[PDB]
């Protein structure tokens, strides 16, 4: 099917900032490039959670969208996250990413307020109507507190422009049901640490923050698992989970950015209120980098 | 320069200001002016909580939030207390809004707890400190676990409340044990409760006042509940709470922001629409609503 | 004629020997202290607070029988006979009724995800086999079970479901239930919020800390109903120092340690509850002196 | 015996008074082994309606199940209970019968400290001298076990493994690699294939009483790298599991067994019996998957 066009493995693009929380355009270019050339991924997921997107103004997000695309070739896959509590902004950001040639939009489920399902649905439908691009639903119950049922996915997936879902719920019974119920829809998993379990559950790819530094083992996990080399794939998951668990204990986005500064990348700073990497973790992280050759 | 800038006590009852929008999500300025005046003149409230949850703030852009602050302010007398909710996931935005509200003469800022990301406590703390340091205004911690996922502990309240510019808290956790502790541990800080439907329990727990969306339509009952409970007329206070919770329950089952704005249309106010993705009031609730306005004189 | 069940009740605490057998002598002592020293209206026997879910059927009968023996005929007696084993619940309800207990009460079936109609008919069945009055015992904090407005209606429609021991931390739902069922007995079970429950129109309360703080609690309840609210709330501050302290040290062992300071043979908790930790003793002695316990 | 393998969480048939039906029980037990080709029985678990039973009933269930099956059959006795004296008495009784290991649910209802939970295990082990499997079930109890707590527990040589039911494959993978020499049995039937490629040594399940064969294929194929076929069988098994959950799991599984000529009797109240409004739908599932 054509709904599997955007299959494969994406870096959820991190963003470097200066002291005043402004995008460092030069390090951004480098991080994009690092994800394609060094990590060998199929594409970038731009302005997602990992890019500190929800801390940004509209101009900043356009800035990220623009530099990301300029920074890669025509054959690279590009998904633009335009979700926002401000639907006018979401539509604005959607038209903008679309006119730039991003292959698909996506949008986090509306959050903060307890939106009814019907409100959630027409939020997606409205971005679609006004942009005419393909749309990937970004189901993330850990950050939003919003869960979507099988019946609700049926209604959503009945829209010929809702091409699939970045799936985040820690539930493999639900993953399996969705997989069986929507076999020609696109499913990308967003739990780096359960990449192997997602892969055997038939996901079409994955989107991840840790693939910015560990994209190579991720592709082995994904290929070894589909080739039935379950054991070798799983061993790489152990390896990948030492890395993920370690990086989470130190604060994931600044820490990943730090692993990149070690490759000689201008990885700048997180945007406040996120704090910079705590040096009291320097030794422990050096030991991690050497161990896994990061 | 040498202007006698009077420091209002922030005690009392506030409307969390509702905002009316047009078909494209832009602010209806005359609608807003009427809504603010209804809060003061008809509902007899002490002040306005501006750009809060109830005002659909987290759906707006920076310019629109600036707009709301300006209109609400220009629409009330100088006796009226104003609190500016400037909290936002974009800290540059919050500082900007905070300087802007402060230059307009808003009596305090508050900011919701940073949400969405699992921010550490040291991150939440410094978010507040950074707003304070850039605005130099008094700050009220907006503590809302039901919308944010963020709870705050007693030891952490001590750390925040040790900043002389953190003057108090907008309290919404449905926990009357923690409220009591906080009340006793911080006797000279300001506590304003945010659960309309538990105003009576909050009042007897020693809160200094309250902020609510429903006060926009039930502000006179609220006052009665507040005053009677403190005057020891406990039974009459609670009976008025039975009535209030009738209203609150009904309005919650219909979509609270649109419905309250619809109760206000009915008084000739230009109540417009909510901002999408909120849907407009569903006409199927109409008759049930008319029954409620009639039984309760809204 | 039936008694008026309104009032203040101790959730009765139970002393154990080194083997988790009941210490009958100390039990009588704890019961007597609740009525004579703490001036409470009744006992609620075999509730969470008496470590009842740790007990076998014979032990629960022991406690029923000792409690009743310990007190005068004017003393209100409510029997918690709820149990995952419905046959057991029925056997204890009948046993407690034949003893003269004024009402039965029963926890919401828990552990399994029982459907509401299952929860309903557990109550209706206990009632039908015992023919005593029943009090729904709702504790979301321990069971993870919530009961909706509509669900209380179904239950309360039954003439022999006479009320509810309420412990959900939700004063909106308390108020709803209060408005809708003015004919039903509401007893609250959160000591640290007795003032809030009192201004919300509860007909009394059941608590474990009233075994040591029953006098302040009566005052909180009386003062607040009489609208002397500033003073009730101040006694809640005081009561909450006690509750918070007791909570942080292991509430049931600590409560029985306090009772122990009064000459009561309050023995041990039943394993796997661990006994009071000596490292807490100085801080505990400081509580006893401050509030004269 | 090696404790590896696939177990039926043994269902119990009752009469109208919630008394055990011993003949039906012998039959359900033999069905798991002879018809379902399972390695063992997990006796008096949640699926057995254990927590609705009295002490003597629990003993009756242990006795019937053991006398029902051959010596080569693996047997685990769930003895956990809030009454530690009852757990110790049942663990002694099940050990004297020859049960290969004990397990005990995490103590629940009350907010026990971890230290209290630890010593509940250690005391049971001390008095029984049998091996012990921690039955950790956050869905039913509200208790999660952290990785550092596992280590304190698994440091005991007699705590041989864990029946793991937390729906968290991050935590499972951490435990799998922190305790390569411990036994891990997964208890979520609907995620058997994810558990298998995560290194579980086998699994315990109520639905295996009717779909034990497919489950064996899921286990075997997945370990063989036959990943697509294993996952397909999980789709099939998940149709069965979903349907069974929507109708009342214990009574419905017992209805499937009754269709096989087994005296599956009733659930113990307050569980209600199978609702006949589900019969057509249940008949169709049985026709479709040859149950």
């Amino acid at each position: 099917h054509h709904n599997k066009d955007l299959k494969g493995l994406y870096a959820a693009l991190l963003v470097p900032f200066d002291e005043n929380g402004q995008v460092n355009e030069q390090g951004l270019k480098q991080i994009a490039q690092n994800a394609i050339e060094t990590e060998e991924l199929d594409g970038l997921y731009v302005n997602g959670s990992s890019g500190e997107n929800f801390l940004l103004n509209t101009e900043q997000k356009k800035q990220v969208f623009k530099v990301a695309k300029e920074a890669v070739g025509d054959k690279v896959k590009l998904i633009a996250q335009v979700g926002s509590l401000d639907l006018n902004e979401a539509i604005e950001l959607g038209k903008y990413a679309t006119e730039l040639g991003y292959d698909a939009l996506s949008a986090v489920t509306p959050f903060y307020y307890p939106f009814t399902f019907e409100e959630i649905r027409d939020y997606y439908f409205d971005i679609i109507e006004a942009t005419q691009n393909n749309m990937i639903i970004y189901a993330i119950p850990d950050l939003t507190g919003v869960n979507i049922s099988i019946e609700q996915f049926s209604e959503l997936f009945n829209h010929e422009k809702i091409v699939g879902v970045k799936y985040t719920a820690p539930n493999f019974f639900l993953l399996e049901r969705i997989r069986k119920a929507f076999p020609d829809k696109l499913i990308l998993s967003g739990f780096d640490e359960m990449l192997v379990q997602a892969t055997i559950s038939g996901v079409d790819g994955a989107i991840g923050s840790t693939y910015n530094v560990n994209g190579r083992r991720a592709r082995k996990i994904f290929d070894l698992a589909r080739q039935g080399q379950i054991q070798e794939a799983y061993q790489l998951q152990h390896d990948s989970n030492d890395i993920i668990e370690t990086v989470l204990s130190m604060g994931i986005y600044p820490t990943l950015k730090e692993i990149l500064r070690h490759r000689g990348i201008d990885a700048g700073l997180p945007k406040r209120p996120f704090k910079p990497f705590n040096e009291a973790h320097r030794q422990t992280l050096d030991q991690l980098i050497a161990k896994y050759d990061l």
